[PDB]
């Protein structure tokens, strides 16, 4: 009907806790309902493995850390993530001939160093770790499938392609879900390609089409349909990827499958633009998450991304301008721990009167209120700039409460826990 | 013919279709807080003159355990009370036969009691509250109970709750938990909300005379204070439930004046040594220092773990019943060593990462065991039966790690969700 349609999961014996999500797929917020029971099965974009990892790569693995964490933590899920390694690759091959390595030991290296930066922003490793290398006789497999539904053809070269006039005339296959109106061998210029045939002096492997490599978005699909199925509660990456990347990722899953819905969420992080342009190795305005990490802390450099909401778009001031204010925050959180657990030590009980004051009853009032506006913030699509300054606000309070007035011993060790609960939840660690 | 409980409305509340032994109804029920995801609990606390025994463990560890269910798991919020006695006729005879003041002894055992529960990792609740702090408030409380004619002063200044005058209404049902367990007096069965004191014994002014409170007005003095007009879960051992805790559903009720002060009370079952209750008159008990010279905490923690809290429970004493805890704490500390040590040494450069059968089954029994857990903290906080699903994951991780290539975000997940667990029981490893 022209429209793409959108079947939202079923509620009966799932885990409702009425959070809502921006959802790529129906370009709206709505209400996260899981697939089966409390669990979400979850699939991310990775990596591809040719150089250093950047600021841009951090917002978007960090952003979904926290989400990730929202989800685990606070409300409970029962999250079973995938993240794919893209170890072959142009980018790669190009890049092994110049720096006159092997393939397999270049990607190896820059794989081990963003798996070093991730767990250096304590980002949590995902469960599974699906390098392209390791499941290319997945893939093509995955492409005879795919052929065998006569939504794919191959080239006399040898190269497979997706036949995407075959998948639209399907009644129930629409093309280009999440950005429909963003559209030699081939039948059609529109038409992608599953399988290459292989470029001489150039790693490939065997196929019944011939020696090549796989095409740029087979991977995932692959990957992502072995290990959690026919349906993804979750696919996550950054905005740039919708288009082609995964509404073709949706067209070869429902191709292999034949049906209608891969994916139940689509979440897409924003862009971390430096001066209005986004942060790309090609520009050459790009800094690398280590060279961040000599000027700045962990904690710094995610109280950035907590001030930027997941979804939206940030821009980045270099020489520290933008992470003045996080590195006011850090400071502060820090001094807050340092007050509240030097007042918990030095408390005597035998001296103090523990009587259930006036003052007292309005720290905890403010208390259990900032507990149920964190929560309205993380159900509203992760709003972690409003939870962030509810705790923000809650530490004012406790400071004053602390210097002047008595102090409740047991009142103050729930706040601190309740704050050691949402830092955890954010990855903060102090 | 018999009392009636409400419950409470589901609409805008927290349901996570928990049941608990609720002794109010003498069944389990559906848990539905007051208001939203808050949980008012009032715990009664100890009397401050004498070392604390395992017996006072059991209670204090078990609840507290129940307590981290339901913030850490089910993301309660817990606004908790408990009372200090520093007042009491045992603290008066304590204090005259040591010779010292009936104030400074009672401040040396509560500060020795709650060291005893930080040495068990029982978290401290949100207010501590000692009669001597609220003695004005407990008079003002008593009057109330006199305004609404459900309390009477004697000749001698001492105040006794009108149990007759309280029956008859249809509101109010006295010993609501233990219906069949029931001078100046009306009748016999009338207890003093406020005591004439002799000269010699400390005393406080009140409108009836110097005088000391009864045994259980300071309970729902406090409680009411801090907490309000109903309180969604009131706890203590169960042989509180008569009459001390009937006693204060009755004080509660009659100054309030309407017939549900209490949502949910849970009753901790007693720890018996060698079939008698621990206490300090019979000379069977064990206090929690010297427990902690011969066992661990966590090793502690896990005897409650595996003794139902709701239910009765013999320890035997020579190690006999800590012999289990023992291997238990040891096959935990054994697994983190290896699951720790493996995550740290996982070299991502030399290790290939294929998502192996192995992996898939490690996976499916790994979020099976979730489920399972799950199950079991819903059926009144079953912690011997998820104490058991988690050694059963834990044998299956350890033949993983020994033989199979492994994935380490999937044991990192592992490693995470058996912290939470064992964050959620106190362990500490
Ligand atoms: N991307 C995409 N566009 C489609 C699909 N079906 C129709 N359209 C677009 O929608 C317009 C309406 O044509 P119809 O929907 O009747 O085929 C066409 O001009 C075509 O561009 C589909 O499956 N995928
Ligand atoms: N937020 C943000 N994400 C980026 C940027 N550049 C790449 N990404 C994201 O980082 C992930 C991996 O980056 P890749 O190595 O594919 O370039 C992808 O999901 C992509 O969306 C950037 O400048 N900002
Ligand atoms: N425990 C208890 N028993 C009551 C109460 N009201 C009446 N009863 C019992 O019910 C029986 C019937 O007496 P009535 O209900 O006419 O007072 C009495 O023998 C009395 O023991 C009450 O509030 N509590
Ligand atoms: N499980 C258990 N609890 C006890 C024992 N003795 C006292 N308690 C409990 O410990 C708490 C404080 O005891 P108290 O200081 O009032 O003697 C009360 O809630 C009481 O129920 C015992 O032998 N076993
Ligand atoms: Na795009
Ligand atoms: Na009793
Ligand atoms: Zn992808
Ligand atoms: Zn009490």
């Amino acid at each position: 009907g022209s429209l793409p349609k959108w079947n939202q999961p079923s509620k009966e014996g799932k885990k409702i806790t009425n959070l809502f999500v921006n959802n790529s797929l129906t370009h709206s917020k709505v209400e996260f309902i899981p697939q089966e029971g409390n669990k979400i099965k979850w699939y991310a974009c990775g990596p591809t493995v040719y150089d250093a990892a950047h600021l841009g790569h951090a917002r978007t693995y960090v952003s979904f850390d926290i989400i990730r964490r929202i989800l685990v933590n606070y409300f409970k899920y029962d999250v079973f993530m995938v993240i794919n390694i893209t170890d072959i690759d142009d980018k790669i091959i190009k890049r092994s001939v110049e720096e006159k390595i092997g393939f397999t030991e270049l990607a190896r290296k820059w794989e081990y160093e963003f798996w070093e930066d991730m767990k250096s922003l304590n980002v949590l490793l995902p469960t599974a770790i699906t390098r392209v290398s390791e499941y290319v006789g997945d893939i093509v497999k995955y492409i005879e499938k795919i052929i065998e539904n006569k939504y794919a053809y191959v080239s006399e070269e040898g190269s497979v392609y997706f036949d995407i006039d075959e998948f639209k005339k399907s009644e129930k296959h629409f093309y280009a879900r999440m950005e429909p109106l963003s559209v030699k061998k081939k039948k059609n210029a529109y038409d992608f390609a599953l399988w290459k045939s292989s470029k001489p002096n150039e790693p490939h492997w065997d196929s019944p089409w011939g020696k090549g490599r796989p095409g740029w978005h087979i991977e995932c699909s692959t990957m992502a349909s072995n290990i959690l199925g026919d349906v993804l509660d979750i696919h996550s990456g950054g905005i740039d990827l919708r288009f082609p990347h995964h509404d073709n990722e949706l067209a070869q899953s429902e191709a292999f499958f034949d049906h209608s819905q891969w994916v139940n969420y689509f979440l897409h992080s924003g862009h971390l633009h430096i001066e209005g342009l986004k942060m790309s190795k090609s520009l050459k305005n790009f800094i690398t998450i280590k060279n961040m990490l000599t000027k700045y802390t962990s904690n710094q450099i995610r109280i950035l991304f907590l001030l930027n909401k997941w979804d939206n778009f940030m821009n980045y001031s270099p020489n520290g301008e933008s992470m003045v204010q996080c590195i006011e925050i850090d400071k502060s959180f820090t001094n807050f721990f340092a007050i509240i657990l030097m007042k918990i030590k030095n408390f005597d009980l035998n001296s103090c009167n523990l009587y259930w004051s006036d003052a007292d009853n309005k720290l905890n009032l403010l208390f259990r209120q900032t507990k149920n506006k964190i929560h309205e913030h993380f159900l509203d699509n992760f709003n972690t700039p409003d939870a962030l300054l509810a705790i923000q606000k809650l530490i004012t309070e406790i400071n004053i409460y602390m210097d002047k007035e008595k102090i409740q011993i047991g009142l103050l060790l729930e706040i601190k826990h309740y704050i050691n609960f949402i830092f955890d939840t954010f990855g903060l660690i102090y």
